[PDB]
């Protein structure tokens, strides 16, 4: 059993590398190998210090891997100590906060993004005294930092990217070199992305898959002379690393050596190192997915593909006897469960009875499941999947049978009712082929002769559809009713209260039940009739709001509510959806709430008992007849019960499923998966790591050679994340005091875009801290560590200025200060475009393509557009969705003006700019980012000035997690340009006037791209 | 910075032995270090195989370190594997459920106490298939098991006995060897312990201080030819181990090696291995302490020896700007608050001004405090410590000065009147100096005139006192509404609710003012005269119950009430009392519920705001006038801050105070403690871990040589208990299938006393266990490791007896069984002392002289007493408080009967024995257990059969916690017996006949101890 071995490096005949996350060092000399360091949590970098004693280490916290800081080890004493407490935002493919190298006086140079504005702009700092100071080194953003004659070698964005084989980007690794004490030069910028770049004798060696295939290459320090050094076939060789006599790396989980001087490779031994414990436990709470209420007040759940039968307590638990990957599971009768059981091949339909034991399990292939339900009378199930079909598979046999197919979307939202005769379900579809929204009707099945009719008209959306008990009504909702409401910082309307219930009664001739027409004046007493049954729908007489679920009751409706709200939460902090539940009392008319703070809600098969989930992830239960008797549903009782092995050769294969299933081009995808299977799968089983399972996952999704495939989420540590205190300053250490350097802030009336020490009513640039909370910071003291422990509450400031001016303040310290970076950052760009074009130019940054770039957008759009000159930088731009909807805006084209009798004039359109526009790009610019750049000149709106942008344009919409929670994407959605095709995959866009940003640049303080805009601008204003 | 180093183990050149409670190997060949296995939890103990391949480890897991198992370690591949899941329990001075020793086929054989009914029956199992199934040795309780010559070697009670030094009491440490294929006989049992024995050629080595300090020793296989073989000095020598060549063992945190063909030992070189972050992070409610409300709504705790003052919410804290060890905080005034600063000299009163920041901290010696208040006023503070004085303390200078002084008990009960004038506290007092009972009286002193008065008379007990706001009366507690309530099970009577209120006015001619008697009628307006006012004392028209606290309010009164309640759970469990608060109206008189699950109470200086803790742990807030807003006080917002080195100084000087301070005999205690001191400081500083600080910390109790000096509690790690799931059953490994070998059960009607399976109807002995939860148990599926996953739950077990006879159970899982498997003994010695006896002999347990014992002595009592004969068995008895409880009962003579018309005689008295007593004890009876057994003796209550005790009787009453929550005990109270004074102590309780209890009876099923006892009687009853 060997383990997978990574990230190495090398000093002498001593070489140190990652193991089961704990670092470990091996000694050529000898042979032996040992753990000198574990416990801190996921480690993925370790770098010797120039004497060879001291290691720095870069360890990553919190269950996802969310942060990360750095470590010192002391080989000599064995010491470990904590030097960063920045709490670096860190994710697989961008794991930043790092070491960057070492300067010739043997000190630390670390590369962060903590302090900046952006995750990208991981800029330089030289480690002082342990953490005490960090001292800016001015060169702009890099990954790598040399040292060879005196001179700097810079290596930008030149982290490994094994999501992504053959990138060929805007933001591809690239290396510069000092040629004169501040002049710098790029050196290396090949076709192809370069990483890990080390430097022997007067060579500097990196990795490259310009051939296709990752080998060792080298130039000499101007970038002339490349060799090639290796030829590997197996795996892509990754992590260099040299102590300036031999190279170390990684590869296919095992360590070599490179020596330059003999052009020899050889694998290094190590064998078993590690085999921990096989089988582990696990809080279902934790995983736990679907959750439903059985007959008998029982509990059927969902976990880490497990699932389980319980009474709400969770005192008395029944597994279901199935082996992994059981995606849901619902009521089959009294004591019986129908549940899909997933596995390599497919989705698979089961039943189980917990009374007596017994679970067959169906071998008929159901595709790709993505929803299940059975009828009341235990006699077929119906199924979605995404082939866009919708089926009912008898219990008895296992027989799918194919009711409809949609060409457009899944068809997962039905219903059936109590009789088992007709089945509602929404179903998508299109006017046209290429036409921009999905419709959605809803259809009803008969089993009786069976034939499909329309319940409702194609014109917009309608949705969960619910039968009345009786099953004489068919009660459904739809986006139909459109009212416009107001923006209240805009010129704009949007839908947001259009969602109305409507009923349809399955006897043509009797009327809509609500409408409490008196039965004597009405003649029913007919048959069923499907026939334009859309015809006879009605609605109910209920105010327009947004609701997701109506539930026809005797002499009431429930309907669930959801209130307006903002998106950033849930875009930016997975916040859940807020609904309430409510009731409409058919006779009075009257409605009333019945439950808040909820986000999701299942139904009895009796309508008798309710289960829910609130806002604080706990599930409860309660009576319809009486909602306050809720209970708890406890389910941690009992520890869930695992084997490492068996969840990683199951997710891996889900993995590579999925990355085949979604790819968004079917052939690629048949022949990239078959050539990847075997490969990768062979080292799962060294894997005893979750994080382990994420190198083998990562390089098999690298293999699609595409943009967007990533891996999110999922369980790799119980460590607490690390923690940062923030108050937005930035401090300086002079003397044996801390002075503050800079106090931030963007526009001190919105909210949360300062220091707190600004409430206080005075700017605490100048300032020495003297002290936080009684405890004295300086020289011997660092106050990073300090705020780190007081993050999240107030403390106790002591500040002195100019003089006697002492100050006592209570300070709240921040969890994160990013934002307050970025805005002020933004204000001060903006401040800066006002004066050099002395008044005559806007300026708008838009951070990305989400939510928080919509409001970024307007924030400023609203006040910058009317000067005769706009600019748009869109640089660091993280990409989304919104280009369009922002590219409309600057495509309103001013060509009109309202002249009142007092006042100014209004121009029309309102949301139109008013003169030239000029756009500003970078290579930290991509995907929506991508789309919004190529726009911008294919429309064009103006010139593009920057440099070429990432090159990532192929979407996701990912709809599966592993079980573990973890979220993989694969690129679905390959977007097509008119006129390029689907070329700015893995190019980018280059600008029409490309400007580099070198390192010099950074180094005098000027940022040469947005001079050159507002120059240009001025140019372009002289008429 | 060297490390601790402990607990080794050799073979060959490679040497294992424990560093920061992680297990590290050595190479003497190379001097090579390695850490093998970490993060397990705490290792104390690690084992080689005969290969020298495999190590058997003993870990602790729980902060307390109560629970512990076995793991296997095979340093071929690095594989580590749980082998026990007994979860047993274990403590400092017991760390039970070890590696016993090896057998000559190189198989495991371990040592514990899991699956009996007493702690100290670590009896002897040999491992198998790890874990898997476990072949009992039937030898009988040992620590240790050797192979000479074909030859077993028994090592009873042989663990090591750090903190009792030149222990010679019962339980010392024996070796037995095997003659003859089963028989037995003792070879090693010298005046002192003998600890740690090993065998290397054919001589048996191990350590004793018979001489006055611990040495290595050695002897033939048959016990002769004594020999010393070091002279250490510095630091007793522990753990001995061999490989059959050399023998290895620790000293002063050092690693040494004797070679027996050389005699030589050396030092083995290691030097620095690891020294992990000094600073370190808490949580603040862990350790919370002492919770007081503050004025503005502000709230003060103390934790880990350091102070905060806080708003409610958490948000806004303030630490105390003061060194290590605050003990108390007070409310001095607005924003002022008074401390009490500890140190290595003894504690201080300090004053710190949250407002300002300045806190003075005087000089003045306050002797140890245990009580501490401030008058509303903030000019004094009231003082009381253990020299059993009541004082001032001028605020202003900081003179003490000295009120009144009580020769028995401290004086912590007292208040202060809102003028400052007055001060009431409660006197401990004593009629005569050995007097049984010790009386308290409340006293008063009156600032002006200095004179003190009598509040109260000295004929009982009163507490609590309490002035009105006004200063006019002072209200108190008194238990001397003596009522008697009637015993449910045995003849007996006790004052269970007796505790009254009780006011005073200070002013002669005023009436009890809840008396309601009219203003017109009654002539008051009269002056201060407190002579005599314990004349004018009156009670309050309140029900007697048990108060603990009254506090007189404007038209009402507030009391603090317990309901009765069982012991049991306080006494073993740790429970807290359950208290509640009610108001009493004084003009309705009309007594009401305020608040429920109450722990502790707290009431602001104003009486406005009342702080609570409740029965869950947390702490409440909620103003007096509305009990209804109350409001969680958070505290856990800010991690608290510390460095292990600091604290690792401060608790081992604390430690070594409380040693010196509390032990019973002063002289002595001048001595030891300057004499040790040094040599054990010195050791700290080599401590990383909680677990390091304690092998110095009860080393250094040790060299007390007296028994008692334990060390409970405290956080050693953060890794959860182990778990164990249990039946009450005993499985065996029968084919591939496990059947219920056996199924416990004591009597069937009470409750917690048999198997769960019982309550089915059926029972399971001889049925085979097919699965639990659906998963197979057998040959390849370790049962016990199924039912620890499920412990605390219900799980289907599948069972199958004779024919068809097949069972689908759900079984409650316990998370323990011991007390079944003890009940299940007790019944089985009851049932065979009857049936030998023929119906001719009673029989009694007693487990411990707590709570237990009582319960255990009482239940069979009632029924084993009037039998011609009676055993008292008191065999492994845990000692306690209640052994004259018991001898009194036991000492009741039968001397009369009562006739009835109808029925039959009823002895008089009813709580007498009827005929010949006889008791059993063993080396496991002590403390109480030693004390009962030298009474039954010295009354002549009948004769004593079996073993020496236990011998420690210098009882313990610790009254502090170290910062960390360790609880450390202190042998302060000697007992002395009339004619033998101290005797007892170190030496236990000679039986008039020894009967020995060899290995060999327990091979062949037979308890001699109590056959004798049986026999025995049996021919004294012939009369």
């Amino acid at each position: 059993m060997p383990n997978l071995l990574l990230n190495p490096d090398i000093h002498g005949d001593r070489i140190i590398f990652v193991c089961c996350d704990d670092l470990w060092e091996h000694d050529l000399k000898s042979g032996s190998t040992r753990k000198i360091v574990s416990n801190l949590g996921v480690i993925n970098n370790a770098r010797f210090f120039p004497d060879g004693r001291k290691i720095a280490i870069r360890v990553m916290r919190g269950s996802s891997l969310n942060t990360a800081d750095l470590y010192f080890y002391n080989g000599e004493n064995g010491e470990i100590k904590r030097i960063t407490y920045f709490s670096g935002k860190s994710t697989g493919r961008r794991m930043f906060t790092d070491v960057a190298g070492f300067d010739p006086d043997g000190n630390l140079i670390i590369s962060t993004d903590a302090m900046q504005p952006f995750s990208s702009m991981t800029c330089l700092y030289r480690v002082e005294n342990d953490g005490i100071n960090f001292v800016p080194l001015n060169l702009g953003p890099a990954t790598h930092i040399l040292f060879a004659d005196g001179r700097r070698v810079i290596g930008r964005n030149t982290f490994e990217l094994p999501h992504w084989k053959g990138y060929r980007g805007g933001t591809r690794g690239k290396i510069w070199i000092e040629v004169n004490s501040g002049a710098f030069k790029k050196i290396v910028d090949m076709s192809t992305h370069v990483s890990s770049p080390v430097i022997v004798g007067h060579r500097i060696y990196f990795i490259t898959d310009i051939d296709g295939f990752g080998q060792i290459y080298s130039t000499d320090l101007d970038g002339k002379d490349l060799r090639k050094h290796t030829s590997f076939t197996d795996y892509y060789p990754r992590h260099l690393n040299t102590d300036g006599r031999r190279i170390l790396f990684s590869k296919g989980g095992s360590i070599y050596i490179f020596n330059p001087d003999t052009e020899k490779i050889e694998k290094i031994e190590i064998g078993d190192l590690e085999s921990p414990e096989d089988r582990i436990i696990s809080i279902p709470s934790k995983f736990a997915e679907d959750f439903s209420p059985l007959d008998g007040d029982l509990i059927a759940f969902v976990s880490r593909g497990q699932a389980f039968i319980q009474d709400v307590s969770g005192t008395y638990v029944l597994k279901v006897p199935e082996p992994l990957r059981i995606r849901y599971v619902r009521r089959g009768g009294d004591t019986k469960v129908a549940f899909i059981h997933g596995t390599r091949e497919g989705d698979f339909l089961g039943i189980y009875d917990y009374r007596t034991g017994k679970a067959e399990k169906f071998e008929e292939n159901l595709g790709n499941v993505f929803a299940m339900g059975v009828d009341r009378n235990g006699k077929f199930a119906v199924v979605a999947n995404d082939r866009f079909e919708i089926m009912t598979v008898d219990l008895e046999t296992g027989k799918p049978t194919v009711i409809e197919r949609s060409r457009e979307a899944m068809i997962t939202d039905f219903t059936i009712s109590d009789n088992s005769r007709f089945i509602a379900y929404g179903f998508p579809l299109k006017h046209g082929e290429t036409d921009g929204y999905v419709m959605q009707a809803i259809h009803v099945y008969d089993m009786e002769g069976r034939k499909i009719f329309a319940a409702t008209t194609e014109n917009s959306h309608d949705y969960a559809p619910a039968f009345d008990a009786d099953s004489k009504n068919l009660y459904y909702l739809s986006y139909r009713s459109l009212d416009p409401s107001p923006d209240r910082v805009v010129l704009n309307f949007s839908f947001e209260v259009v969602s109305k219930p409507f009923v349809i009664p399955l006897i043509p001739g009797s009327p809509n039940p609500t409408k409490l027409v008196p039965r004597s004046m009405t003649s029913e007493a007919g048959e069923y009739d499907l026939n334009d049954m859309y015809k006879r729908s009605s609605p109910i007489n209920v105010d327009p709001g947004d609701y997701r679920m109506i539930i026809p009751l005797e002499s009431s409706i429930l309907i669930y509510s959801v209130p307006v709200h903002g998106e950033f939460a849930a875009y930016y902090q997975g916040a859940p959806e807020k609904g309430v539940l409510l009731k409409y009392d058919v006779k009075t008319r009257k409605v009333t709430e019945v439950k808040n703070n909820l986000t999701d809600l299942r139904l009895s098969a009796d309508r008798k008992t309710v289960m829910v989930r609130k806002d604080d992830g706990k599930i409860y239960t309660f009576p319809l007849e009486k909602p306050e008797d809720e209970r708890t549903v406890e389910t941690d009782k009992r520890p869930l019960v695992s084997s490492i092995h068996e969840e990683f050769l199951q997710m891996y294969d889900e993995a590579w499923k999925l990355a085949r299933d979604n790819y968004w081009n079917e052939a690629v995808a048949k022949e990239i998966s078959e050539r990847i299977y075997e490969k990768y799968r062979n080292l799962v089983p060294l894997c005893k790591t979750r994080y382990d399972l994420s190198n083998v996952i990562v390089e098999m999704q690298g293999e699609y050679r595409t943009s967007h495939s990533y891996e999110m989420g999922g369980t790799f540590t119980d460590k607490d994340p690390f923690r940062s205190g923030r108050i937005a300053c930035d401090f300086k250490l002079d003397g044996d005091h801390y002075v503050v350097a800079k106090a931030y802030a963007g526009d001190y009336s919105n909210e949360g875009e300062k220091s707190p020490i600004f409430e206080y009513g005075i700017d605490p640039t100048g300032y020495l801290i003297e002290d936080i909370d009684g405890e004295t910071v300086g020289a011997g003291s660092n106050i990073y560590r300090v705020l780190s422990e007081k993050a999240g509450t107030s403390a106790r400031i002591r500040l002195s200025g100019k003089g006697g001016d002492k100050r006592d303040l209570m300070i709240d310290i921040l969890d994160d200060d990013r934002f307050i970076r970025y805005r002020s950052w933004v204000e001060a760009n903006r401040r800066y475009v006002h004066e050099r074009s002395k008044g005559t130019i806007g300026y708008i940054h838009i951070p990305d393509m989400g939510m928080m770039g919509l409001n970024e957008f307007y924030r400023l759009f609203i006040n910058e557009s009317s000067y005769q000159g706009l600019i748009v930088d869109v640089r660091f731009n993280g990409g989304g969705f919104v280009s369009q909807l922002i590219i409309e805006k600057l495509m309103n084209k001013r060509i009109g003006y309202d002249n009142p009798r007092r006042g100014t004039l209004s121009p029309y359109p309102t949301n139109s700019v008013r003169g030239k526009i000029i756009a500003i790009t970078n290579e930290y610019a991509g995907s929506d980012g991508d789309i919004f750049s190529f726009s911008f000149k294919k429309l064009g709106l103006g010139k593009l000035i920057g440099t070429r942008t990432w090159g990532g344009v192929v979407g996701i919409t990912p709809k599966r997690r592993l079980i573990d929670g973890t979220v993989l994407t694969q690129p679905e959605f390959a977007f097509w340009f008119r006129d390029a095709g689907f070329g700015v995959e893995n190019y980018g866009v280059d600008p029409d006037v490309e400007i580099e940003y070198a390192p010099h640049d950074y180094l005098s303080g000027k940022d040469p791209q947005i001079d050159y805009a507002i120059d240009a601008l001025i140019e372009e204003l002289r008429n």
